[PDB]
């Protein structure tokens, strides 16, 4: 597959999924690349986006919950890595859900290809 | 001007900018629509996205920090508004900054057009 | 896998990849959903986007070439399917490339999930 | 205003709107940066996206037709400007439209800020 997987404790590229809240219909999910091991963020090398998909139990098809783009990577008129502005590849997705299901995150490095990770959403 | 503006206390569409953290230039900015007055999230009427722009003092040009799309609005094979899955129009942008500057947020409702808001980042 | 696949001559959701031109490393790829069999485009039901991926021979990783979002689906203040504006899910990706390689397209329907298709790019 | 405007013949950054065709209720609209004067596409310096807005006669609000991201700028594990893949900042938007209106296009360079262009659609 194009979507690489790995242990996130060992591999900086794996998008890590964290369920911050899941109760009373409302959910809070944080996705982060480089959680254990930081990934570089330079004009030449950076994580560009994270996309979160959720498939409720009982639903034949998955739904994209959202997508986060990280657009600043130090680039300026003075040259690469000079602007002082760097977007950290961490996104928080807030959404309503009526029952439990599966989460999948997709992420992209401009040089190291595509990555995915999976997690259970246990709704209360 | 395409980008509408108003007082977020009385207008549901205004993207509200909140600086949650700014220590040592490590910054986290939350932007949301419907902070004071809620905006609908239905298959037929919803906020689709928020985009954050930061221009540091001394910088000739602004920079886009990030963009957040909210993609679920209840649609399913069984009809509109039946999936139970609705993405809130709230995003948190985390980024490094070494100078104070001007934050500009842009947002889009599928039927009520384009919106903007502003706030100063002070380090 | 999340990314469904099928024969585009019998399944409307399959993103279809056409190499319009590839002369002297100046490439134009059309990608579309609903080429043989039309897909609907209503407020309730539509193709949201297509993303094109290219991996040059000799390259260990693939590169996203582009993404197209199809944002209008008829919604207005007069209700769903009243604006008269509906973006067709057809994109054209124009790019330079030094070598032949593999093309992968991904697309998404707001109620029928995620989809994919593949084609070879020969220079 | 953040959105810069200029004469596209003199200014490489201006997104240029071109109505190609109108057939069977579908309109084709090409947007491109660097038509008259080319813009660079390096790992360091490049146009990242184009977004097209359409507001039909009589509509109180504008609608986003679509957005195109140009994701490849030469970066590889071998360094900047080594992969051979570079996405031209050129997009084609195909959509249905029953009425005339105003076309607005927005675009972004990673170091030269945000840009806008306007054209009329006549149907
Ligand atoms: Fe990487
Ligand atoms: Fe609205
Ligand atoms: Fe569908
Ligand atoms: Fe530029």
């Amino acid at each position: 597959e194009l979507f690489q997987t790995a242990d996130w404790k060992k591999e900086k590229h794996v998008p890590v999924i964290e369920v911050l809240r899941a109760e009373g219909g409302v959910v809070e999910v944080k996705v982060s690349v480089g959680k254990e091991i930081p990934h570089p963020n330079t004009t030449e090398h950076h994580i560009a986006w994270i996309e979160l998909v959720f498939q409720p139990e009982g639903s034949k098809f998955p739904y994209v919950v959202g997508r986060a783009e990280f657009a600043a990577h130090g680039a300026s008129v003075d040259g690469p890595n000079t602007s002082g502005v760097y977007t950290d590849p961490v996104a928080v997705f807030a959404f309503k859900a009526e029952k439990s299901g599966k989460l999948t995150a997709f992420s992209y490095c401009n040089i190291h290809g595509l990555w995915m990770g999976e997690a259970t959403l246990s709704l209360e």
